[PDB]
């Protein structure tokens, strides 16, 4: 689990959207399993706008931070689970590092900012959904 607070947005894994995150819904998209909804509080993190490559993210099976390098964003087949059939996934980065099922959530950041969250792993490799193209995020 885990989300991104940024200004009055909340940043969640659209798998993991709960029943509140649905009633204040400002944009979801399936193919990159991200949904934004709004927040009456002021969030604490900050967004990254840059093409790093290389950056620390949060692994909660571990409850430990690794440092990895990812590839750009791209359309990346996923395997059909329990919450989408198999498809291509838009605007995921890969890179070789741990995650296991509850994993989904944990923050990547590079020097500039939040750059992602982890939404997909296996077979000792890490995907993370990336927000850095969302720019409405910062106003
Ligand atoms: N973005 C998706 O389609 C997700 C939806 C939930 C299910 N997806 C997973 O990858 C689950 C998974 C399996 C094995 C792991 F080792 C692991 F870390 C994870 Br996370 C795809
Ligand atoms: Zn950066």
């Amino acid at each position: 689990s885990g989300a991104i607070y940024v200004g009055n947005y909340r940043v969640v894994n659209r798998h993991l959207a709960t029943h509140n995150d649905w009633a204040n819904l400002v944009w979801e998209d399936s193919s990159r399993d991200l949904l934004v909804s709004s927040t009456t509080a002021q969030g604490c993190d900050t967004i990254a706008r840059c093409d790093c490559q290389t950056g620390v993210y949060y692994c909660s099976s571990r409850r430990k931070h690794y440092p990895v390098s990812f590839s750009k964003p791209s359309l990346i087949f996923v395997e059909a689970s329990e919450y989408y059939p198999a498809r291509y996934q838009s605007h995921l980065m890969l890179a070789v590092g741990h995650s296991e099922p509850g994993d989904c959530g944990g923050i990547l950041r590079c020097q500039h900012g939040v750059v992602g969250i982890v939404s997909t792993g296996g077979n000792g490799l890490v995907g993370f959904a990336d927000v850095r193209d969302l720019l409405w995020l910062d106003e």
